[PDB]
């Protein structure tokens, strides 16, 4: 189970930090990612962080948002800076696990239930 926190309404130019907190074994996790979906639109990729610390970003947020992780805290953060109205959406985190990492590990994707972020002009 993945739980999320940190949603809010903020003014354009502001900052928020979303948390993805996993009731999972960190050693099972290959990568955690953030997605978002706005009404009337398909899901969008936002950011990705591997077990080994490598990160990747969608073009929309490259250099603007930062993804980071604290595995002892079972937590991955989406650090949303320089926000603009276009970033308004429901944000979802995904944790991918792989069985190679341990006996309890499954080949599975786990998803949080969504965190609303609203950015007004």
């Amino acid at each position: 189970q993945l739980l999320q926190s940190g949603g809010d309404s903020v003014q354009a130019g502001g900052s928020l930090r979303l948390s993805c907190v996993g009731s999972l074994y960190s050693y099972c996790i290959s990568a955690v990612s953030w997605y978002r979906q706005a009404p009337g639109k398909e899901r969008e990729f936002v950011s990705w962080i591997h077990r080994d610390g490598t990160t990747s970003y969608a073009d929309s947020v490259k250099g603007r948002f930062t993804i980071s992780q604290d595995q002892p805290k079972n937590t991955v953060y989406l650090r949303m800076n320089s926000l603009k109205p276009e970033d308004t959406a429901m944000y979802y985190c995904k944790a991918e696990t792989l069985p190679k990492f341990g006996r309890a590990c499954r080949n599975a994707d786990y998803w949080g239930q969504g965190t609303q972020v609203t950015v007004s002009s």
